[PDB]
């Protein structure tokens, strides 16, 4: 009931809940994560610092151009955390690789159920993807 | 307690100056006091308890008039009354207005976390500079500049 | 305590590990806890293990007018690693854009995760730089730091 983090299993750009594993880089060492709806729950109430980043790279070179949206919703039914990534148009000397990382503190109930939805308006959506192991949400208690 | 605080600023328009805060309306009944003060007169955030912080805050604008908007935005946090002899800020952020344009974005955002040492009673403010042409253009988007902290040390 | 946050020296992009000293915002509690940070190897050293929110940021400024493009990239290494995890524990990419019509002239990056820190873990700092004209760009010194704390400091 003290902290969590988790990595994304998604690779390509759908709109649609995110399915998560648990951080491989973490395991070594009480929030539960339902597999069936892809939510995250919170076991003990609390105000936690909540925060999630996103990397993504261009797959194909010379196409793809928008934005990806990626919000995080109290469950079930504005988002709590909401962080949008500008996909640059393809060019010389242009960038392929785009981040973005939001905290903020959330109050939490003993049991609230998150859930992070991705969105995307791009052309050519499928010349960007998420970089697998880089778009993490992760959370920890400051009040018991 | 846990010694915790986050607000977000009133302001919008992007004017030179320190801004105006309230209380996260999404933290608004919580037990514990929330070392941390908004004292209206002077636009200052006073800290409770002395300690060691992880302060962070951060920053989002919208064009509000289609075409026009160039140049860039800064928060600045300085500790007051200044007592240092650099007088830089011990939190600044700064982002970018992108000029419009077919395939291009009408919003920024950025995101600074840094950790303080702030004593007891120390004030915060924090100070909003724009260096942008047409700044009428922009504006901070409601609910998103926010600050927060809290103490990791009992 | 278990914490400490560190300021880079550099400001000239060179590609290779970063030199850091301990954040004076921090002095009157000094660097509490056994973390410590190795002047030769550029490293800082972690006491008591246990799970701790890391974090670095990143500052650039173009300091030539009409000069400068490319990207420039940091990647936090722990050493040694542990379950053959460490190497770019935490990256972070920012791109310098080209010298333009009312174009950008800084760029800023920050990223933080929680990490799994063992006992005696070193932790360093690399700066990889790809830019055209590398010198019209710059580190903001005061501004590329590295800091951490700890959450639950279980072995």
């Amino acid at each position: 009931g003290m902290f969590a983090q988790l990595v994304a299993q998604n690779v390509l750009l759908i709109d649609g809940p995110l399915s998560w594993y648990s951080d491989p880089g973490l395991a070594g060492v009480g929030l539960s994560y339902k597999e069936d709806t892809k939510e995250l729950v919170v076991a003990k109430a609390g105000v936690y610092y909540v925060f999630f980043q996103l990397e993504l790279r261009r797959v194909v070179a010379g196409e793809g151009s928008g934005s990806v949206s990626l919000a995080l919703h109290l469950q079930p039914l504005a988002a709590a955390l909401a962080l949008t990534v500008d996909l640059p148009p393809a060019s010389s000397e242009a960038r392929n690789s785009a981040f973005g990382f939001q905290g903020r503190l959330l109050h939490l109930s003993a049991g609230q159920r998150l859930g992070v939805h991705l969105h995307t308006e791009a052309r050519a959506r499928h010349a960007w993807q998420l970089t697998q192991g880089a778009t993490v949400l992760g959370l920890f208690r400051v009040t018991p």
